[PDB]
């Protein structure tokens, strides 16, 4: 009933494509403390490529990394082409989701002044040079909650331009370890980014 | 606000068992940002095993790791099996604590739908309760605030079962380094977890 | 919103001294969720020592680390002697700043009970033993948002005593890598600390 938490469900049914359709349950919770967004996120791949990682028999790089994209329009609606199905992605209602799909959700989108879409011109003066890293959180999650099973995790904001998105949260994942029969089950990751809002 | 912050005191007197009774000050602050909980946490061992770590003379594993449990009931009261003494664990009032002990504190407990108590072992076709990792935050703290002194730190939610707990915040700590005369003084760690609600009315 | 979020601008003009004057844009956002402060922070060095790090030709330590201080008075005003210029450091209003400079900002300062001014200890009684680490967050940021480019990052609270400061947020940065032509462009870092104010 609180309008201040866009999320999946806390315990979601398969609602995310990783390597196929409905590959994986992605738990993502955006709580809007002031002008910033507090977010935790776990990923669990239940079937397909990364449901039981083995790089002993699959040493290839395509088997040692993947990416999850959330694509949003100017209203901040989740698009098709997002890795995340939008059926069970809405504002909170007890442990579940609100009856109607959400019309507007800009307050929750990354700031397009803080995290601008990169531009396609070559010239750039000292003060007018924009940043790639600014739009980035690089960290680790840990498969199975084992500290010896690190995945390099890269949250990116308004990185994507897919399906004519205006805002884009992107979780990239990669590892060096040659994991043997290790389900991709990520530890919860806490992070924040600066939001947008607009009047009318 | 004061009613939105369960914690110890900012500067607590020895209030945590690590290897023996009140042998460490644990600073923990739960602030309830919407449906999530924002938390920072430092640990300082003042006496006993880990008050001055040396693995040169104590190479044994029992001397290179330990765990601190907070056990809660369905109301969210701290239970006896807890590593943390409950005298100075309550809602905030200035840099101190509220007059009466707290009756209810569920809003602050980890979500038992997101972090369910029981774990399923063996088979995994559905795999629907099958996340161990979801209930986990793995990171590092740094003894003395020195970047060369990492402790592998594992926050767990509703992991524990002891004393008939319903909710359980659990901080495990372990290290590979052979530390020589290094007090266990952890750098403050920021983290969040998904909370619980309170029925309807 | 106003009074709830002390910050720079989301996209700041050069407003930070690192090795010389206004040689870097530092983006810092303090949002006061309850009794804690939520903060993200990116640093971008546009000119001078760290604008294009090379430790192949500059192996010296002075070229492999630096520190950024914010020094505050009892009111919580940013002082000269801070690395951060105070012109465009104020309470939020849209993507910009409030008209007048801010009179009071204690609610945003680190807790002087949790992070005491104490640093010299003459005795050390078991129950009255004070903590250095408590005042510390040690983590990593990642230059260019590349996971292979770690900087050891140390946030410290009420560490500093310079210019007779009462409160002090301090970001130290250091690296072991011998980086070749690597701009100091940090990935956004999320963190929190304890903060109070009270009076009549
Ligand atoms: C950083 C962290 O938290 N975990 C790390 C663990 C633990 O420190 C501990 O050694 C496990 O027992 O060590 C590694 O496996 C290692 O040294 O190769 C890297 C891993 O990232
Ligand atoms: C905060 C952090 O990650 N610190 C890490 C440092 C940094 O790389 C630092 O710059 C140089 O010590 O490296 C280690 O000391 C190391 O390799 O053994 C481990 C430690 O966890
Ligand atoms: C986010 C993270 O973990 N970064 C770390 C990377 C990643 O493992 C990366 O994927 C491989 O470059 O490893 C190091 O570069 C390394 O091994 O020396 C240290 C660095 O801090």
């Amino acid at each position: 009933n609180d309008k201040l938490t866009l999320w999946t469900t806390p315990d979601p049914s398969p609602n995310c494509k990783v390597s196929e359709e409905k590959d994986s349950k992605l738990t993502l919770v955006l709580t809007k403390c002031g002008s910033q967004i507090l977010a935790s996120v776990s990923l669990l791949v239940v079937k397909g490529k990364f449901a039981n990682i083995n790089n002993e028999t699959n040493p290839g790089e395509d088997y040692k990394k993947f990416s999850v994209k959330l694509l949003f329009d100017a209203n901040g609606k989740l698009l098709t082409g997002s890795s995340l199905d939008g059926n069970y992605w809405n504002y909170k209602n007890k442990d579940s989701v609100i009856g109607s799909p959400y019309e507007n959700a800009v307050p929750f989108m990354p700031n397009s002044t803080a995290y601008p879409k990169i531009i396609n011109n070559g010239t750039a003066n000292p003060e007018d040079k924009k940043s790639a890293a600014k739009k980035t959180i690089v960290t680790n999650v840990y498969l199975g909650g084992d500290a010896g099973q690190p995945v390099a995790t890269t949250v990116s904001f308004n990185k994507e331009t897919e399906s004519n998105c205006v805002y884009s949260i992107t979780f990239d994942f990669a590892w060096n370890k040659t994991y043997k029969n290790v389900p991709f089950d990520s530890s919860s990751l806490t992070f924040s980014y600066i939001a947008q809002d607009a009047e009318d």
